[PDB]
C-alpha cells in the first residue's frame, strides 16, 4: 500500500499564522503539525508516499521532510493547484497510485491512542475495500457523518447532514483498494465546487465493501482548524509526553521501531542533533 498525505487547503480560519504558510506547517508543541499524519501511514507499514500541497507549500513541505531516505522511506511531491476537493488527492496521485492500494490522511488530522498501531496494520493489509475511521464527536453536522448497525455494518454516509443520522464523524484517514481511483475520476463537483471524499465513499458503501473502524472515547482525534483548537492540541501533546518518557510522532523513532532504519543508523541521525533535546532523545532511544 502506497500513502497520500494532503496538505494544501486554505486555512483561512488560521490568517495571519496562515497568511504565508499552509496550515500543516505549524507547530504542534515541539513539532511541525505534518509529523503527527506522515507518523500515521509510517505506523501504518506505509513506506512509499506522495506529500500533495499548493504551488507555493509543497517546496516547503519538501525542504522540511526530504526525500525519506533518512527515514528508509521514500516521500514524493506533487501540487494540487487549487483545493478543489479531498478526491482529488487520487488524480493528481494517478501515476503514483499505479495499481496498488493507496491510504489517504489529511497533512491537518492528529489521532493518538492506545492500539491504534495495530488498527492501523490491520486496515494497511487489507486487499480490499475501503475502511474509514469514526469518531464521537458532539457537533456532527459539521463533518462527514457515518451511521451503522448494532454489527457494525455501515447504512449510510451523509457530508455534514442537516440532521446527521449518527454521532460519528468519518475522520481525515482512509484506506482503499485500487478501485479508488476510476471512482474518483467518475465523479463530480458537489454544490461547493468540490469533489468530495464522501462520494467516494459512498461509492464504496454501494460497492459493499466501506468497513469502518469506530475509535472510542479512548482515543483522541484532535481539532487544528482554529487557533483555540491549536492551542489545545499542543497542549495536549505537552502532557503526553512530560510524563512519560516519550515522544508522539517522532519520525525518526517509529523508522526505528518499524525496522525502516537500523540502530546504527539512528545513531548517526542524533548525532547532529546532540545539542538539542530532540536529538538527545533519540540517541537515549539508540543507547536502550
Ligand atoms: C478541500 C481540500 C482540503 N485540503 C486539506 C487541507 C487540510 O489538510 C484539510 C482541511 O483543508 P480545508 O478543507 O481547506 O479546511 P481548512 O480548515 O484548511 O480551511 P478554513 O480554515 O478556511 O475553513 O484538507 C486540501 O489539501 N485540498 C483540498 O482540495
Ligand atoms: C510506537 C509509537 C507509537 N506512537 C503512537 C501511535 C498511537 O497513537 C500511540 C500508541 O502506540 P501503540 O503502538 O498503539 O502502543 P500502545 O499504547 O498500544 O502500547 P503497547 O502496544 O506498547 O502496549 O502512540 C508514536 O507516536 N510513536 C511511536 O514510536
Amino acid at each position: 500500500m502506497k500513502g497520500i498525505i494532503l496538505s494544501g487547503g486554505s486555512g483561512t480560519r488560521l490568517y495571519p499564522l496562515t497568511k504565508v504558510v499552509s496550515k500543516q506547517l505549524l507547530p504542534v508543541y515541539d513539532k511541525p503539525m505534518v509529523y503527527y499524519p506522515l507518523s500515521v501511514l509510517m505506523l501504518a507499514g506505509i513506506k512509499d508516499i506522495l506529500i500533495i500541497s499548493t504551488p507555493e507549500d509543497t517546496p516547503r513541505f519538501e525542504q522540511l521532510l526530504g526525500g525519506g531516505s533518512e527515514l528508509g522511506i521514500s516521500l514524493s511531491y506533487a501540487v494540487q493547484s487549487s483545493p478543489d476537493g479531498l478526491a482529488q488527492a487520487f488524480i493528481i496521485g494517478e501515476e503514483f497510485i499505479g495499481d496498488d492500494n493507496v491510504a489517504l490522511v489529511l497533512g491537518d488530522n492528529i489521532f493518538y491512542g492506545h492500539g491504534f498501531t495495530e488498527l492501523l496494520q490491520r486496515a494497511a493489509n487489507r486487499k480490499s475495500g475501503a475502511t474509514i475511521f469514526g469518531y464521537n464527536v458532539k457537533d456532527p453536522q459539521r463533518f462527514g457523518v457515518v451511521e451503522f448497525d448494532e454489527k457494525g455494518k455501515v447504512i449510510s454516509i451523509e457530508e455534514k447532514p442537516e440532521e446527521p443520522k449518527s454521532s460519528y464523524a468519518v475522520t481525515g484517514l482512509y484506506f482503499y483498494d485500487n478501485r479508488v481511483v476510476d471512482i474518483a475520476k467518475n465523479i463530480t463537483p458537489s454544490a461547493r465546487g468540490e469533489l468530495e471524499i464522501t462520494d467516494v465513499n459512498k461509492a464504496y458503501l454501494e460497492l459493499g465493501e466501506l468497513h469502518v473502524e469506530l475509535l472510542g472515547r479512548g482515543f483522541a482525534w484532535l481539532d487544528t482548524g482554529t487557533h483555540e483548537s491549536l492551542l489545545q492540541a499542543s497542549q495536549f501533546i505537552e502532557t503526553i509526553e512530560k510524563r512519560q518518557s516519550l515522544k508522539v510522532a517522532c519520525l525518526e523513532e517509529i523508522a526505528y521501531r518499524m525496522g525502516y532504519i537500523s540502530r546504527e543508523q539512528l545513531i548517526k541521525l542524533a548525532e547532529p542533533l546532540m545539542k538539542n533535546e530532540y536529538g538527545q532523545y533519540l540517541m537515549n532511544l539508540a543507547h536502550r
